């Protein structure tokens, strides 16, 4: 069913509430006994977000291998994502750790670091160019090299640096910096822009590890990024675009991360970004 039809017709009859709750309900139940670990329990920012023991991202190191960070991988789409929380204070160092190792070209960043008046993470890169940060625990060095602040985006070119080697790798930073305190954006045109924006960097692209991608928890606008990425790259691999059914995206994205989209109104802002980014695919 043409997701523009289904669309209009949940809307008619307002049942978003409905949908979202038929989705909590037939999502994949996996263990996290990693997560919940006493040892892991300053590595978790929420108690009730945790990655999958069968899909989670482990750290190269025989200390404690364990940070809060998934592999999605899309098979029919070609894509895989990793999808991790915003670091806390404690996990600045596993997080460059894991870019440095998984390969990753860009990191996608959907939250400001204070919202609604709380910190939703860490101030975990340079703001100053002459003023670097290093990270001891797990030895890497990370430099500002240039900065283009935009109306809804800003994009960071970083070094990494492993000590250890001496090797360097350029990262780039995409932050989306306007979405909304409370609820979701009005249009999609802004967020669609940004993620055509991380395609033509090549961060997304096989020659690369998976992309980085994080909000606060790493499953809400972390999910919608995601979702609406390999929507429109399925919609172009199909005799049929029209046989792309978002639920049933969604669904499979759900066995490898739990609670990907956290809202019925992120689900509807999801069908309006894919139906709308379909108009240039
Ligand atoms: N009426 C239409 N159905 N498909 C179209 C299409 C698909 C993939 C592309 O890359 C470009 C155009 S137009």
């Amino acid at each position: 069913m043409e997701m523009e039809k289904e669309f209009e017709q949940i809307d008619k009859s307002g049942s978003w509430a409905a949908i979202y709750q038929d989705i909590r309900h037939e999502a994949s139940d996996f263990p996290s006994r990693v997560a919940k670990l006493p040892k892991n329990k300053n590595r978790n920012r929420y108690r009730d977000v945790s990655p999958f023991d069968h899909s989670r991202i482990k750290l190269h190191q025989e200390d404690n291998d364990y940070i809060n960070a998934s592999l999605i991988k899309m098979e029919e789409a070609q894509r895989s994502y990793i999808l991790t929380q915003g670091p806390l204070p404690n996990t600045v160092g596993h997080f460059w750790e894991m870019v440095w190792e998984q390969k990753s070209r860009g990191v996608v960043m959907l939250n400001r670091v204070m919202e609604k008046g709380s910190l939703k993470c860490a101030q975990y890169w340079p703001q100053k160019e002459e003023k670097e940060m290093i990270f001891e625990d797990t030895n890497l060095k990370l430099t500002l090299i240039s900065e283009d602040i935009k109306s809804y985006y800003t994009v960071r070119q970083l070094e990494l640096e492993n000590l250890t080697t001496q090797e360097t790798r350029e990262i780039l930073h995409f932050h989306y910096t306007t979405w909304p305190d409370f609820g979701v954006p009005e249009s999609p045109a802004s967020f669609l822009n940004f993620l055509f924006k991380v395609r033509e960097s090549g961060s997304l692209s096989p020659e690369h590890g998976p992309v980085v991608v994080h909000c606060s928890a790493g499953i809400g606008r972390s999910g919608t990024f995601c979702l609406a990425d390999t929507c429109l790259l399925l919609m172009d691999k199909r005799k049929d675009p029209s046989s792309v059914d978002i639920k049933k995206v969604l669904l499979e994205m759900r066995k490898f991360r739990m609670g990907l989209i956290q809202t019925a109104d992120q689900l509807r802002f999801s069908y309006l970004a894919v139906i709308e980014g379909a108009k240039f695919i």
